[PDB]
């Protein structure tokens, strides 16, 4: 539960600054001690894995074909398919946000701001509801921080 919110400020935050261009954002209470060192490893290696996959992401944006918000709600089938699908470790995780916030980005450019804040919540839901057992036992947001050890 606190996870859950934990992650989903996080995993918003990082989304919302993309979109509106910023590199901060005001804490909002459920990341705790965690949050601040994890937004600032997320900003470091998120930015570097949108630069360097920039040909892939932007291939599969254009292949998912993001309109709207019907359209945003559709992406959690292949999210949860494509997330599932293999090895899990903290390099995906961060593939499957750095993704979230190529398309945050993009939802910006198409004037659908609306849609970021649901599809944050989309992100977070299959990464905590398919992922809560492996996240304990890596220490959850501590343990991201250490793995990158920025
Ligand atoms: C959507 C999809 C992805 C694939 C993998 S091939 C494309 C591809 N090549 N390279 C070299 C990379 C890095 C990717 C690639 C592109 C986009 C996302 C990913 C993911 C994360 C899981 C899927 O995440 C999402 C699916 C859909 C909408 C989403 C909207 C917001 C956030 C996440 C979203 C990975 C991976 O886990 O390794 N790799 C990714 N197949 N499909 C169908």
């Amino acid at each position: 539960d606190d996870l859950y919110r934990q992650s989903l400020e996080i995993i918003s935050r990082y989304l919302r600054e993309q979109a509106t261009g910023s590199k901060d954002s005001k804490p909002l209470g459920e990341a705790g001690a965690a949050g601040r060192r994890a937004l600032e490893t997320l900003r470091r290696v998120g930015d570097g894995v949108q630069r360097n996959h920039e040909t892939a992401f932007q291939g599969m944006l254009r292949k998912l074909d993001i309109k709207n918000e019907d359209d945003v709600k559709s992406l959690s089938r292949v999210m949860i398919h494509v997330f599932s699908d293999g090895v899990t470790n903290w390099g995906r995780i961060v593939t499957l946000i750095s993704f979230g916030a190529f398309v945050a980005k993009h939802l910006k450019t198409i004037n659908q701001e609306s849609c970021i804040e649901p599809l944050a919540e989309s992100i977070t839901d299959v990464l905590v509801r398919t992922k809560r057992d492996w996240l304990v036992k890596q220490r959850g947001w501590d343990g991201f921080v250490e793995f990158f050890h920025v």
